[PDB]
């Protein structure tokens, strides 16, 4: 998770 974790 960690605030999203997929494209940033």
């Amino acid at each position: 998770x960690x605030g999203x974790x997929g494209g940033c």
